[PDB]
């Protein structure tokens, strides 16, 4: 659109992605209509009064990771840009902030650099500051200097809202610090101890992190440093005294044993509470902090574990009962065999508290019929335990993931409780007696080899998504799951267990008595034998997941019974057929598919050969996807097979020709992926539409292109049609000839 | 050797194996000299008198699968080859017998054509014929015409031994066979009855195959035609009295429900009886035949079982105890909960029973104690049951799997108990009590989440080989296995449920525990992290497979921790370090692997660049395996760097330069693989080793080669050294010039 780099007029401003191109230098070509400018992951190892001339516009730059193999900046290099505000520098082995920087700055990152000098020289005159972040400069085993920050270097910066210091070497709190700080990050740094003047004058602070000082360090997934005898950290008992504002505090693996509820006394609109990876069972029994936290909404207790211990229960004070706002609770990693309905009673009035998370604490029992006591659970989460039948991201959360704990697509159906990753390998009669009305369960990863036979389920009938991947489900019973009246989405995939046994019977007739069944995920089930019925049929199926099995048997030329698997699937839109090993598909296999169809997937078999005429049996079809095939030849008439496809994909086959044709009327056609193919060449013709195209996109890159005079009418046409996007655009690379051989189109 | 075919003169003999070649024609090339041709796998279209002129002292021709995309022979085209005894024509889509074969032949095969007339002109003046297949060319869905057996056609083969006539549609035995017959095919023919005459005059008979005739169709994996009312076939009283020498009786998928006790009246040296796939559970249970059986070896029961019935009991009739030869007896598929000591006692006298099978019966309880009983079980097979805690190969068996039931590297240890694919999830204190004195135990896929801690495994404390495969197991204590003080080869692979979880322990302490550990398998465990102990340690053990590991986080450059993790193993020689994401290795890290080693595997990771100068330190290695990785350059000075590599597998990597001197001096290099990689041309230098060199084979196909007149030197090399096998040499293609774009070297 404006090479090397796309832009975006998007919408009252105009972004230039020049992202990952491999760039040696910043490119002079940049449009002065350019307000914000990517130039992540390149190989610019030099910044210069030259460099952005030109563009003073600018009020953005993204320098991240340059070069990507450091970056070495001039002296106020930047600092004609006036109208700049935002400049990322991160990973860009910087040995020093950049002298020089504009006044106009409100933004600076300088995470993941060699930067150990925090000098007034640097920062102090960047007076417009609001976010600054240093993290992730000196850490684990890296080779590096304690940082050395510059007595009253950030007083000055009395805009400055957010700062960041994580993962450096710093062993105090800096002093003067600006009383506009609204978030002050200071995990991993080596600060054992907090004075009451730290944080003293701070009354506007929201968040503090002071996260991973004297850390816990038994079983750590990195290298560990605890303070001496792995002591706690040590706060003093005022030190919190004026953040009234406080809504924000991760204390996780600081070694706290105790936590002194005075700490909370001026702080009552906390809201969000991390204590993971400390030594708190004691705490979390007896508790005085708990009576303290009024508008807390969540709470996170994970891994408080003592090592080697395997206690009976969890033992949980009374005074979790005064927790009136609390939405959500992770008592991951406590560790205790069995949950009783006493256990938790302090829990049970609780008006908003709808997440309960027991993940990973290797329970063996229990007493279900607790959870309806609760006033309003939503996600029972009880992933990663032992119940049995009745490399670090900078911009994340170091100590836990921020995924949804449940799928939103099943979450959204209502109230869910999410036993995966356990060992309930059959499901008794009473297995889910006296729970709540569950819409959403999920039963992957517990080895269950249970013949389901349209009882199981019956305490719990309005479960509307099923999650079953992961087991070894026997079908034997054709009234599997269909209790399950108003059932919407079934995930079955990886139970090949009993599929891959040709001896042993395979009935999913069941799949045709749900009225509502719209998602059938039957993926990795090695499936090329059926019982009695070869068919699937269903008047409501939207997508059928059969990606991995075996359709080259079932569809082998020897055997006709299964030439209309998939024709009762009446109302299927998206089809995916992928990875089934196919070699060919039988014509009349082909045009059995269901004539609903608007969505196909063939990619990653063996196909040599693509009959390209069955499409006009095929009028809705609008995306094929061909991709990871053989495919030596397309055909000079698609036109005549199809006015509805508006994606094919067809790269990594072996496709050589693009007739002068292929376009012809085709119309429909948004989105053609030839890439990673063999294609020494693209003639002009075989993509001027003489109809109206809607082209918007055409992939090429991993061809052996030749970069010969003419030309083609391809760069013409390239330029004739701005608005196409074609991604990795300097990954189509001329192969030829020898003055090019390694060359990105193009250049002369 | 002898383009376009190898040869090999081993050793009275000389064979040219001109196979998979895409030959388009008998290539005129073939040295007289040579005796057996394999031309399989071709694209032959026609053979002629010319074919073959030409080779006089050819005795054997394969000729299969060609074009495999039918072959048009012409009359008498093998005519005049005077000591052509075997010949080979399957899978040619064939529509008759050749005419004029000749008379010297011995062997015919004529397996999956389109054979359907058998005449006397074709084959009755073949009077040497032995062994003549015509199995497989009309059966199950294809199109295809009932088979024309002229009258007396065999009858003038008063050699033949052998007779094939198994997947064609027959109705009748053919009558007036040769009484030369001991092997007679008749599976999957359509035949109804059998009658006194049709084996009648057959007195040297020792096989005699008629399964899947009247088949039991239910459940079938291919289409399947029952006779009328899924009725059993008819085989008269007297129909087998001649057979006096029959060894091999097979009669699975016959529907019998009765068997006719005097049928083996005769027949005492029957040896094997196949009788699976029909419905003899009553026959089991009371079973006269049983008593007519003194020599048999090998019974075959699998797979008679009612469908929809699940027994409480198997019930096995006393005259199982006259059964004083059998070996080995197979009863899977007859479907039963519990296996009672009593139920099996008419076996447990039975002196040479050495391999029980019971798999695939669903079978809920066991009680182990009585496998003792019995007088000398070696293989006690339980795989693919319910047990919980206290497309058809036309030369294979179309009813079984003829692999063995154990791996023979586990068997071979002594005595072995196979409890794969059950449900022991996890192993309580007495679980193994009453056992033999097992050497060989597979509870692979169990979904075991057992903390193993040193005593699980007490009452069997002679295990050599334990496949604990596809468990979940939590390694939690540094003592698991370690009661097993014998243990040689240990199997964890995909055990990656613990591992993939940081807060959880890992402690894999106790390798260094064991005296005479050799083999260690810790494929696909996700491997990232570890408690306490970094580093691996053992004096004993050979062999470590870590693929499919995370060693890209074990050796993150800001981690030492792991730096050192197989130095301790001080005996290793093997070492698969394939599928660990490695982008690099650390120069640290390489040095620390252990000295010790011959072969080291980093196949199917994403390295860029290896650092070659590192070999110096591994004087011992001989096998280095780079396959499937991103590396553009090799050193030009490796003999600089190892005087020991005899294997160098560098397969799918961007190497497009091969420095003149790569050779040099190398000597001990054996086997060189640069196939697929993006090498325009091959110097000759580059291979010229001026001491003496060991190679005896070069990959190099799925190489953009470039046939320009020189040449290089490379195809004077290939003949200036003959015996360099180079594989696939038809698949190392001209890219270029244009004149050849797809052409194979050489041709000018
Ligand atoms: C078995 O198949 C189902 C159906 O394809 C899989 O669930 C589906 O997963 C796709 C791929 O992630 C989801 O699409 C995505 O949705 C998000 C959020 O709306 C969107 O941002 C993405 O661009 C994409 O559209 C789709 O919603 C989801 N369908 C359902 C019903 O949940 C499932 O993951 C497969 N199971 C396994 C084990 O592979
Ligand atoms: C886990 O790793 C072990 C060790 O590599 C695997 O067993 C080993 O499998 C190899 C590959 O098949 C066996 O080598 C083969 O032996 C046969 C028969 O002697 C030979 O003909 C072949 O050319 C080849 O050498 C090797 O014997 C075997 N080792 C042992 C101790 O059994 C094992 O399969 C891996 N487990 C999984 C689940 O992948
Ligand atoms: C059911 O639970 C399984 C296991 O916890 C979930 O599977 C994970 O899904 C996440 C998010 O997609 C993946 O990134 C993980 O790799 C999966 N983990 C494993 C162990 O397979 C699954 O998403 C849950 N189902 C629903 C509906 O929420
Ligand atoms: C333990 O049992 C498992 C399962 O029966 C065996 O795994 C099979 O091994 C065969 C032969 O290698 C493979 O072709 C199969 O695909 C494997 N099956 C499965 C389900 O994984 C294993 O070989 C047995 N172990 C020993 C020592 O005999
Ligand atoms: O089955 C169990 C039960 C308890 N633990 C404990 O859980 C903690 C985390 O692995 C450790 O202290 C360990 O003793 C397990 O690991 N596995
Ligand atoms: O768990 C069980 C028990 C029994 N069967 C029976 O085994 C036979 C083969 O699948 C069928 O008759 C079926 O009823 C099963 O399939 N699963
Ligand atoms: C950059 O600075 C140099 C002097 O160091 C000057 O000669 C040149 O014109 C400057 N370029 C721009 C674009 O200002
Ligand atoms: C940075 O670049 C300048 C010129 O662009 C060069 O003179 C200087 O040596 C470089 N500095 C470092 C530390 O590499
Ligand atoms: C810190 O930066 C200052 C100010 O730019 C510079 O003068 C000094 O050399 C630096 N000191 C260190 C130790 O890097
Ligand atoms: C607190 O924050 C605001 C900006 O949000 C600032 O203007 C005000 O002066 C601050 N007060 C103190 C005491 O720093
Ligand atoms: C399925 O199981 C139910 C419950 O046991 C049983 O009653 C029914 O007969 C079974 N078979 C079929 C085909 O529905
Ligand atoms: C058919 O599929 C569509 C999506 O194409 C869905 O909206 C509708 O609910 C399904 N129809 C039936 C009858 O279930
Ligand atoms: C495509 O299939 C149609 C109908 O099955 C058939 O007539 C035609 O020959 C096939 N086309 C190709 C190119 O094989
Ligand atoms: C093959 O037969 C033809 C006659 O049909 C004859 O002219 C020719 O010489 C023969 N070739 C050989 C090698 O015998
Ligand atoms: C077989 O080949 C001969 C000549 O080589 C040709 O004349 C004849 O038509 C072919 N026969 C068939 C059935 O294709
Ligand atoms: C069977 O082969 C004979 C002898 O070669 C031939 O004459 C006849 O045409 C063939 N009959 C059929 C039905 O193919
Ligand atoms: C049985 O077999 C031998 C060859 O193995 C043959 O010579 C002998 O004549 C045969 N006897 C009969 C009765 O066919
Ligand atoms: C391992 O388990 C055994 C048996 O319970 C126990 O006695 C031992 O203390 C455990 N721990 C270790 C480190 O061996
Ligand atoms: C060391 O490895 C070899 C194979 O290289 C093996 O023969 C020997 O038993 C092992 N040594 C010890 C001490 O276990
Ligand atoms: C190979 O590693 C050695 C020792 O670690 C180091 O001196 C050398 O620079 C490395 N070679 C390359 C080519 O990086």
């Amino acid at each position: 659109r404006s090479y090397p780099c796309d832009e975006k007029k998007q919408n009252d401003s105009v972004i230039a992605e020049c992202s990952n191109r491999r760039l040696q230098e910043v490119p002079q070509t940049v449009g002065k209509y350019v307000t914000e400018l990517d130039l992540s992951d390149n190989f610019i190892t030099h910044i210069t009064n030259e460099s952005f001339q030109g563009l003073q516009n600018l009020t953005k730059i993204n320098l991240n990771h340059n070069p990507n193999v450091g970056l070495n900046i001039t002296d106020g290099a930047f600092l004609n840009l006036k109208n700049l505000r935002e400049l990322l520098l991160e990973d860009n082995q910087l040995p020093q902030i950049p002298s020089g920087l504009p006044e106009s700055l409100t933004e600076l990152s300088l995470i993941q650099n060699n930067i150990y000098n925090i000098t007034k020289e640097g920062i102090s005159r960047l007076i417009n500051l609001k976010n600054l972040y240093l993290a992730w400069n000196c850490y684990f085993n890296k080779v590096c200097e304690k940082t050395n920050i510059e007595d009253g270097v950030f007083e000055t910066l009395t805009n400055l809202e957010l700062l960041s210091l994580s993962f450096n070497s710093l062993s105090h709190v800096p002093p003067k610090l600006p009383s506009s700080l609204r978030k002050l990050f200071l995990s991993n740094t080596q600060i054992k101890y907090i004075s009451e003047e730290d944080f003293k004058g701070l009354i506007n602070l929201t968040l503090l992190d002071l996260s991973g000082n004297c850390p816990r360090c038994f079983n750590a997934p990195f290298p560990c440093v605890p303070c001496d005898g792995g002591a706690s950290i040590n706060i003093d008992r005022f030190a919190f005294q004026n953040l009234t504002q406080l809504r924000y505090l991760n204390l996780s693996s600081t070694s706290l044993r105790k936590i002194n509820a005075a700490w909370f006394k001026n702080m009552p609109h906390l809201k969000v509470l991390d204590l993971e990876f400390n030594y708190l069972v004691g705490e979390i029994a007896s508790g005085a902090f708990l009576t303290m936290l009024p508008r807390l909404e969540i709470l996170d207790l994970s891994f408080n574990y003592i090592k080697g211990s395997y206690p009976q229960h969890i033992n949980i004070s009374r005074n979790f009962s005064k927790l009136l706002s609390l939405r959500a609770l992770h008592l991951r990693g406590y560790v205790f065999q069995e949950l009783r309905e006493d256990d938790f009673q302090p829990l049970m009035q609780l008006p908003n508290l709808s997440t309960i998370n027991l993940g990973i604490n290797f329970i063996k029992q229990i007493d279900f019929k607790l959870f309806q006591n609760f006033s309003n659970l939503e996600i029972i989460y009880l992933s990663e335990n032992r119940i049995s039948p009745l490399e670090f991201d900078p911009h994340s959360n170091f100590y836990h993931f921020t995924r949804p704990l449940i799928k939103p697509q099943c979450a959204a159906y209502g109230k869910a409780l999410d036993l995966s990753l356990n060992s309930i390998f059959f499901i008794g009669p009473n297995q889910f007696e006296n729970l709540p009305d569950i819409a959403c369960l999920n039963l992957s990863a517990n080895s269950n080899a249970q013949v389901l036979s349209g009882t199981e389920f019956s305490a719990i009938p309005h479960v509307k998504y099923l999650d079953l991947t992961n087991n070894r489900l026997d079908f034997d019973n054709a009234s599997a799951l269909t209790e399950l009246s108003d059932l919407e989405v079934l995930d079955l995939s990886y139970n090949s267990h009993y599929f891959r046994i040709a001896g042993v019977t395979h009935h999913l007739e069941f799949i045709q008595n749900f009225t509502n069944l719209k998602v059938l995920n039957l993926s990795h089930n090695n499936i090329y034998t059926l019982t009695d019925k070869y068919n699937l049929e269903s008047k409501s199926l939207v997508e059928l997941v059969f990606s991995g099995n075996r359709l080259d048997i079932l569809w082998n030329d020897d055997d006709n019974r299964y030439i209309s698997i998939f024709k009762g699937l009446k109302n299927l839109t998206r089809l995916d057929l992928s990875l089934n090993r196919l070699k060919h598909i039988p014509n009349e296999a082909f045009l059995n598919l269901p004539a609903s169809l608007t969505e196909l997937h063939i990619n990653d078999n063996m196909l040599k050969f693509f009959n390209w005429t069955l499409l006009q049996q095929f009028p809705r079809l609008e995306l094929l996807d061909l991709r990871g095939n053989k495919l030596l030849f397309l055909t000079d008439s698609l036109s005549d097979f199809t006015s509805s496809l508006r994606t094919l994909l067809l790269s990594h086959n072996r496709i050589s020709h693009l007739p002068s044709g292929f376009l012809s009327e085709v119309s429909s056609l948004k989105h053609l992926d030839l890439s990673s193919n063999l294609l020494k060449t693209i003639n002009k013709s075989a993509l001027e539409t003489k109809t109206t195209t809607k082209l918007s996109m055409l992939e090429l890159h991993g061809n052996p292109f030749e970069c010969t005079c003419d030309i083609g009418d391809f760069r013409r046409w390239m330029d004739e049609h701005l608005n196409v996007k074609i991604p990795r655009l300097v990954d189509v690379i001329c192969a030829s000839p020898g003055d090019q051989r390694g060359k990105s189109i193009v250049s002369l």
